[PDB]
């Protein structure tokens, strides 16, 4: 076939019920998320190739960066419930990534703080249950999977995309393959 299980995806030995549609997981210590985000927009180029109003969700992982790598998930929890992912995602990439200005979490709450997210508001959310909630949330469905690697993206709780089955001589093929394969995946 032109999609083929070990090629483009491959396929969970344990389906997961009930997981959202479209699954990403990233750590801002990625490197490759870095480039998914800044260079590659591959969130973004799902999204146009799926039907409208779908949900795509995209959650922090724990396994990279050691106590750092657990402060991100809790601000991306923050992120989540004050609904700035946009307003942070990038200047979050480069301060752990690019300027290496991020070491701690009141660099990390820094960040929210240049992006205009009031200081009551930000400490607000870092200390509520709604996040710890969030927090769990995050790291159940990670674990649904045992996520050894990020980038990564899940449809429907059973397929797991392959980058490493495309071609990277070109970026915008490499991303019109990822798109295209997540829209295949998800009319199965
Ligand atoms: O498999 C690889 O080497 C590449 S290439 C890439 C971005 C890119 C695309 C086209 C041209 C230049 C760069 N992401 C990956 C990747 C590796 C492991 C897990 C997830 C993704």
């Amino acid at each position: 076939a032109q999609y083929e299980d070990g090629k483009q995806y491959t396929t969970l030995e344990k389906p997961v019920a009930g997981a959202p549609q479209v699954l990403e997981f990233f750590s801002f210590f990625c490197p490759h998320c870095y480039q998914f985000e800044e260079v590659l927009h591959i969130s973004d180029n799902v999204k146009k190739k799926l039907p409208e109003g779908v949900k795509m969700t995209k959650y922090h992982v724990n396994f990279m960066g050691g106590d750092l790598g657990k402060d991100l998930t809790q601000a991306w929890a923050v992120a989540m419930a004050l609904g700035v992912e946009d307003k942070v995602t990038v200047p979050l990439f480069e301060g752990v990534q690019k300027t290496q200005t991020i070491r701690s979490a009141s660099d990390i709450r820094d960040v929210f703080i240049n992006a205009g997210i009031k200081g009551e508001e930000y400490d607000a959310a870092w200390n509520s249950f709604v996040v710890k909630s969030l927090v769990a949330q995050q790291e159940k469905a990670a674990a649904d999977v045992q996520l050894r690697g990020v980038p990564a993206m899940f449809v429907n709780g059973k397929y797991q995309l392959n980058p490493q089955g495309m071609d990277t001589s070109n970026m915008d093929v490499f991303v019109q393959q990822y798109a295209d394969t997540v829209k295949y995946l998800s009319e199965k």
